[PDB]
């Protein structure tokens, strides 16, 4: 289906149960090394602080991290590489109480604790060198 | 003026003279530091080898190479950043007998030896994290 813009930009709020879905698939060959990021920001701006930070380098590494009070804190580095070199994926950000689950193709691939309160979040941007079809923030629990 | 395509790929010759003007903006604040990258390839294919890699991680470094035959050479990496955070940048990479030139907004900032005759390069792709507004390849010298 259609092509979102990239980079992506939605007004959002987390809480436990919320769910981000996100559907896209990288511009070129694992080779060249295209980046993926999905950043939860505390405010619209985009200097604004990040509560998670989801980097990919495609074929290589998988970093998190928080910007608090515009300072990166302490980095998580993964080579856990469930992405496959040209190929659509589909990436599944749960809240849960104690963390973020990343779910890549429906396979548990990443967690992240909660550093700051998932409240805190009010902007979602994902950026960098892949192409989006679909992104969701469910919003069904009180 | 109208936007280019990013990632851009133009089939493309170089010899000494050969002049690559670039005008672009990052897409974001240097804070969220967004990637360039120019790519001078020796086929179509984006897998094709790499006689001049040039990555820019806006407001950080520069890191320079070739990928001969499917891999990477000696890195020459640079801090040297001319590039001022939110701007419109001119890149100009100019083939000279024994090196690329590259100029930044009119200014000398790096050159890198030629690893590989530029006459094996037949694409440039212009990628990461930026619009471009000009691309353009000069062919007056024999
Ligand atoms: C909560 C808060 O003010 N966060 C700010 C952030 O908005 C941005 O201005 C950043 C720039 O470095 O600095 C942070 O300390
Ligand atoms: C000259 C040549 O064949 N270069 C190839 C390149 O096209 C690509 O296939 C790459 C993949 O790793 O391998 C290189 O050895």
């Amino acid at each position: 289906m259609s092509l979102l813009p990239v980079p992506y930009t939605e007004a959002a709020s987390l809480s436990t149960g919320s769910t981000v879905t996100i559907k896209g698939r990288p511009l070129v060959c694992f080779l060249n090394e295209p980046y993926l990021q999905v950043d939860f920001h505390t405010e619209m701006k985009e200097e604004s602080d990040i509560v998670f930070h989801f980097q990919v380098c495609f074929g290589r590494r998988v970093v998190m991290n928080s910007r608090e009070y515009g300072a990166w804190k302490q980095q998580v580095e993964s080579k856990n590489m469930p992405f496959q070199d040209g190929q659509e994926f589909e990436l599944s950000i749960s809240v849960l109480p104690d963390k973020y689950q990343v779910m890549v193709n429906g396979q548990s691939s990443y967690t992240f604790d909660h550093r700051i309160k998932p409240e805190a979040v009010k902007m979602v941007q994902v950026w960098r060198d892949i192409s989006l079809t679909k992104f969701n923030v469910s919003y069904l629990k009180r």
